[PDB]
């Protein structure tokens, strides 16, 4: 693992971390988000977003804004860093990204994108400590 | 309409048809799966099968033990003249078959073949009437 996390969603609100460490000897970070729920992504479908958290705003909306098929993310969002799928009930989906995006210290906003959850469904990530 | 007709499954075992009339005008005919639920396909999955009265049961019994990854059809199984895929929540699929497999006035029976749910409706289709 080291350099990897597991992050779950189910059929609420709520990734089961609330608070993410990258640590600082990572290259890179690999994200697995698996939705232990059982409702489908019609109805409760979740992705991990991750954004400086000044950007998390103009993110989700331009991410609910992008439609299913572009998994509710802007294609192409320079203030993107890293972004998963959005996945249903039983499926998973994994991202890694680099790990010199992230300035040290700082706090960075990851959240789910997908309508209605983007205030809800969210946490914080930074770099060791 | 014409030689294609629409049959939605929801999150109770069954279709909003009970019977499906292949018009003998038509060489082939292409039915519409929609799985109106809104529970993932390991909770509630469906799909549409189409075999003679008499095979029912053993195309249902044999595609129990295929598995969810196998439609829950054994594959190439001589039995069936057509079959969709197991779909979720939100989701759609289609089959299309040639009219020359089936016969005059006999009574076919259509069922999804996720296990018990083929066991819980009874679904006829024939030929004009
Ligand atoms: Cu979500
Ligand atoms: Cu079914």
């Amino acid at each position: 693992a080291q350099c990897e996390a597991t992050i779950e969603s189910n059929d609420a609100m709520q990734y089961d971390l609330k608070e993410m460490v990258v640590d600082k000897s990572c290259k890179q970070f690999t994200v697995h988000l698996k939705h232990v729920g059982k409702m489908a992504k019609s109805a409760m479908g979740h992705n991990w977003v991750l954004t400086k958290e000044a950007d998390k705003e103009g993110v989700a909306t331009d991410g609910m804004n992008a439609g299913l098929a572009q998994d509710y993310v802007k294609a192409g969002d320079t203030r993107v860093i890293a972004h998963t799928k959005v996945i249903g009930g039983g499926e998973s989906d994994s991202v890694t990204f680099d790990v010199s995006k992230l300035t040290p210290g700082e706090a960075y906003a990851y959240f789910c994108s997908f309508p209605g959850h983007w205030a809800m469904h969210k946490g914080t990530l930074k770099l060791s400590n």
